[PDB]
């Protein structure tokens, strides 16, 4: 079995804008898993944008969202969240949320060690 | 002092409500330095809420608090912030906000490795 993953919130939005991204699991609980937040821009490759661990004790951020991005999850509600404030064009992107196994301490910010993948959520800043 | 900190925003909510805390710094600017929230009610333990980290991207936080509050710097407006969502009476205390040199590894829950302390602001919830 695996963790089924679904984001949500994606869409069109004016720079300046603030957007709140979500992310749902189910098939298998997600307080077993830590999450990352990870973004592709049109015509790159996918990169790293935030992290939380299983219980929201720690987050991390990569430096080019520090800041105007906030990572939260509730597990009662099964349900990661991304706060993106002060969004620019650079920003567009499909964003993808992530889960992990905390058993093993490794680099967060690398998708190679996040087990399971939602299907992203597209967001375009104009 | 090198620095000096000075808290505001407390007052009386009512439980449910959110509140946001912030520190400003006289001195040395708040860029130069780790940052932590910590509270203290009378005849209780001071208790470790947040930290953040000297660049901004990393937060940890209490179990008590992980999932409701939130820790947030802004270096160009020499600000630290804590959101405090879903208030609960046993939130009552006066927050300090507290800044540490960051150069060594350290456990940045206790207040002893922290350098510098604000006089503290106070924060009912009925």
């Amino acid at each position: 079995s695996e963790v089924q993953l679904l984001e949500s919130g994606g869409g069109l939005v004016q720079a300046g804008d603030s957007l709140r991204l979500s992310c749902a699991a189910s098939g298998r609980t997600f307080s077993a898993y830590a999450m990352g937040w990870f973004r592709q821009a049109p015509g790159k490759e996918r990169e790293f944008v935030a992290a939380i661990s299983w219980s929201g004790n720690s987050t991390y951020y990569a430096d080019s969202v520090k800041g105007r991005f906030t990572i939260s999850r509730d597990n009662a509600k099964n349900t990661v969240y991304l706060q993106m404030n002060s969004l620019k064009p650079e920003d567009t992107a499909i964003y993808y949320c992530a889960a992990r196994k905390p058993m093993y301490r490794v680099d967060i910010s690398k998708g190679q060690n996040y087990d399971y993948w939602g299907q992203g959520t597209q967001v375009t800043v104009s």
